[PDB]
DNA sequence: TGAAGAGAAACCAGAGTATACCAGTTACTTCTGTAACTCAATTTTCGGGTCCTAGTACACTGATGG
């Protein structure tokens, strides 16, 4: 196998990749981010994520 | 009085003979390039579109299950 394939399978079957549980600090971060990058009813979550960690 | 040849009327292949193609070459032309202006016809080439089928991202929906 390649190192890339092994890492790829590990990630695609990892469980600590995402955080899977919300914290109040993370909620404040999400709210501050959404209020900054809304343009209306348009909330680009793919642009928002890249400031949310995990 | 037959014998060993003498003569005679048939076939039969073959060697010149007769064709039968089949190349073997001498002049005698055109056709190049360059130049030029002309104009139209035609081609090439060339950057960009154009349409189309097939995925792709992405926010949301709609359950779903523990």
């Amino acid at each position: 196998r390649s190192a890339f394939q092994c890492l790829q399978k590990f990630q695609q079957h990892n469980k600590a990749l995402k955080r899977k549980e919300w914290t109040e600090e993370e909620d404040r971060m999400l709210t501050q981010l959404v209020q900054e990058m809304r343009v209306g009813s348009h909330i680009p979550y793919r642009r928002i994520v890249y400031y949310m960690e995990g």
